[PDB]
């Protein structure tokens, strides 16, 4: 439902799958992983058709956004190369749901994919 | 080439962007956002999404730079003027060409993500 405040993290660590999509492939997959005592998130993005749109989602920082909402603001890397960022947003009580976007630069080309996933 | 737009390089006067607003059971819709540079603001929404509460407006929201000095945009997404979660933009190209983000709607509890991208149709000064 809501966005996890910042300063209402639960504790431990949390295991995500769901959803990646892009404009013309909605059936990739999310893996996402935080801890929330490290304050850092990383995970994948897989099973687009396009190879190179199967990203690594690069460890990242767990902090606050302007609103107080807990974000993740990282990069997008395939094969070590940075090839954009993402943006992870947490929902519920016990931050039960993250989503959010990724970008992947392919060719000059800019291609925007939906990232959703549940606990 | 597709570069994230500097927040030093942001052109002038006004821009509208045109493109796709897709979630992910409706790859279908359709994304109106303009963006006023000179006074750092822009606001949109989307359209033609099967499930009517999607189509939410991307309510006015400032044009500022990220820690990385790229040009983004976080704002409120709303439907009958009532706030249902936020969306995110970052600018694309020498002179913000393009756009590309997501946005968040809450429908009964449940939380939808609806990617979004444009392309500049119209510049004025």
């Amino acid at each position: 439902g809501e966005h996890t405040a910042f300063n209402q993290l639960p504790s431990g660590k949390a295991e995500y799958h769901g959803k990646a999509f892009s404009s013309d492939d909605p059936n990739g997959r999310l893996h996402y992983s935080i801890d929330f005592t490290k304050k850092q998130g990383y995970g994948r993005i897989e099973h687009l058709k396009t190879p190179e749109q199967n990203v690594e989602l690069a460890s990242a920082e767990l902090k606050a956004d302007e609103k107080s909402h807990a974000v993740i603001l990282g990069d997008t890397r395939y094969g070590s190369e940075e090839k954009g960022t993402y943006h992870l947003a947490l929902f519920g009580d016990r931050a039960q749901e993250i989503a959010g976007s990724a970008t992947v630069k392919i060719r000059e080309k800019v291609h925007e994919i939906g990232i959703a996933g549940k606990q």
